[PDB]
């Protein structure tokens, strides 16, 4: 499947594609405003994700830091990346359907549309200032707003017993991005798009 990742922001972006144990294709880029960057994920990929990185800093081989969403120093992300990053998750050719989400479960950085290119389904959209917003407590003074679980390591925030509820915190995020995950027990915001759909995601849809 292809995606293509899209920075309509007026600022650089570094995009990052990984499921977690590997990159997703060449594994980052560096997005000036308004370039494009054409992805393959393989079929059957369960737990990929895409996400933005904001203020970053390389050497000629390609290592630095980024102020939101670092990988491990690296422009080419093979790991997730470091808190806050607002997510386009996916899981594809689940059983003859694609799953794809917004999350801000780790937080938000760069607002993001993550929509299909092809027929039979809607996509999904967090593009208020949450930044602007965001609750004194979760502000990233390096860049972004932190979710609750990254700042207080409770287990109500991090769901770690497999229950817990809403918070003032993830109602936050829920206020302002009705359609994107706000704590791990969310009533779900995925989408079903038919299996082998492709996709478009884009930073800064406004």
């Amino acid at each position: 499947a292809t995606f293509e990742i899209v920075n309509r922001c007026s600022y650089t972006v570094w995009a990052a594609a990984s499921k977690g144990d590997a990159a997703l294709d060449a594994g980052g880029r560096q997005l000036n405003s308004g370039e494009s960057w054409t992805i393959n994920v393989e079929p059957g990929t369960n737990g990929g994700k895409i996400w933005a990185r904001t203020d970053c800093y390389f050497d000629d081989s390609g290592s630095g830091i980024c102020k939101t969403g670092d990988c491990g120093g690296l422009l080419r992300c093979k790991r997730f990346g470091r808190p806050p990053t607002t997510l386009a998750e996916f899981s594809l050719n689940q059983y003859g359907k694609d799953y794809i989400d917004i999350s801000n479960i780790k937080g938000f950085n760069v607002p993001m549309n993550f929509s299909p290119t092809t027929r039979g389904c809607r996509g999904v959209r967090c593009a208020a200032d949450i930044v602007g917003q965001c609750p004194a407590k979760l502000k990233a003074p390096g860049g972004g707003c932190n979710d609750a679980c990254t700042v207080f390591q409770t287990s109500e925030y991090c769901c770690t017993t497999g229950k817990c509820g809403p918070t003032e915190y993830s109602r936050f995020f829920k206020r302002l991005c009705p359609d994107a995950f706000s704590y791990v027990l969310d009533k779900p915001t995925t989408v079903t798009c038919p299996g082998s759909s492709n996709y478009r995601v884009t930073f800064c849809p406004t």
